């Protein structure tokens, strides 16, 4: 399902999973996995 993981070690995570859905505010980290909306 995921675009890329989302690992809160990282605190761009949000950042990084909205790049991976193609833009700002197309990605939501759910637990660990990026989903694009």
């Amino acid at each position: 399902a995921m675009c890329m993981p989302c690992f809160t070690t990282d605190h761009n995570m949000a950042r990084k999973c909205d790049d991976c859905c193609g833009g700002k505010g197309r990605g939501k980290c759910y637990g660990p996995q990026c989903l694009c909306r």
